[PDB]
């Protein structure tokens, strides 16, 4: 682990535990001693570019990585600014942003629970149609709020949807820094998410781009894995509609909603979140 230790201080903030560590940042449970509340802190930390120094600042692993490191940092800042536009229960709420230690930090609201990816791995028996139909209204609302302000998410999968103990979802992360680093470094494999990214993301984008990825999330919850990579589908579509697979315990109405979200071409999908939600009605 490259994480700051428990007890580390940023003025009034104290690190309590590193609770998430990926290749591009570290998430900490932390405590604000001024406001006496638990928060999360997200630290930009691209491990392929940078390492932890003895004084716990961040330094480049090689001088050739400086431009890509700074571009990732700039994208991290821009993502914090985008999230700072919203005050919505289903979108990560940005409290704090600052630069220190050669990197950058976002202080955010602390959310209970775990990611949808971890819930699906640990308690797949909890995920049934009734649970999915309770998940969708707040998840729809969160995505639609992004869309209504003129933005797209473009990185939806199970990994960046938090499921709180209340079961309410939170969108945590748009992958901006990761995706910028991948584009600049020709590490294409960290830019799009195979099976979740629709065809128009591989090089025309709009709400239907996020709707496809949400369809792919739902497909993963229902049958356990995402649909085929969209570029492979565009050559020869081996996607088997869920209405034909008929997984046990799932209604044609929900299965058809997933299939429509996963329509290969953008124009054949629901065009807005509201359109997709309307598909779940009439039953
Ligand atoms: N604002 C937040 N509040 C609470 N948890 C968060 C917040 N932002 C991110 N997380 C958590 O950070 C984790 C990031 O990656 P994860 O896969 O857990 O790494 P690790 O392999 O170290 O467990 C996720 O589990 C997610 O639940």
């Amino acid at each position: 682990s490259n994480s700051l230790p428990s007890g580390y201080r940023f003025n009034e903030f104290e690190i309590q535990e590193a609770i998430g560590e990926g290749g591009f940042g570290i998430v900490y449970r932390a405590y604000d001693h001024q406001l006496e509340r638990t928060i999360a802190i997200k630290e930009y930390m691209p491990t392929s570019l940078a390492k932890r120094n003895d004084d716990l600042s961040i330094g480049l692993r090689g001088e050739r990585f400086g431009k890509t490191f700074q571009a990732g940092l700039n994208s991290f800042i821009q993502e914090a600014r985008l999230l700072a536009r919203f005050s919505h229960p289903g979108l990560l709420h940005v409290l704090r942003f600052w630069e220190e230690n050669g990197t950058a930090y976002m202080g955010t609201q602390f959310y209970s629970g775990t990611t949808l990816k971890n819930l699906q791995a640990q308690q797949p028996e909890k995920i049934d149609e009734a649970w999915i139909r309770r998940l969708l209204p707040p998840l729809f609302s969160a995505i639609n709020t992004i869309h209504q302000e003129g933005y797209l998410h473009r990185d939806i999968s199970l990994d960046n949807i938090q499921i709180q103990e209340s079961q309410l979802p939170v969108l945590l992360d748009f992958g901006s820094a990761r995706k910028e680093i991948g584009n600049l470094s020709d590490e294409t494999e960290i830019v799009l998410k195979p099976g979740f990214a629709p065809i128009e993301q591989y090089t025309e984008q709009g709400p239907w781009t996020d709707i496809y990825a949400l369809g792919a999330v739902l497909h993963t919850l229902i049958v356990g894995s995402p649909p085929p990579v969209s570029v492979v589908r565009s050559i020869e579509d081996s996607y088997q509609p869920l209405t034909e697979r008929r997984p046990a315990g799932y209604s044609p109405e929900l299965l058809r909603t997933v299939d429509r979200a996963l329509a290969l071409k953008p124009e054949d999908r629901p065009q807005t979140i509201d359109e997709m939600a309307e598909l779940l009605e009439h039953h």
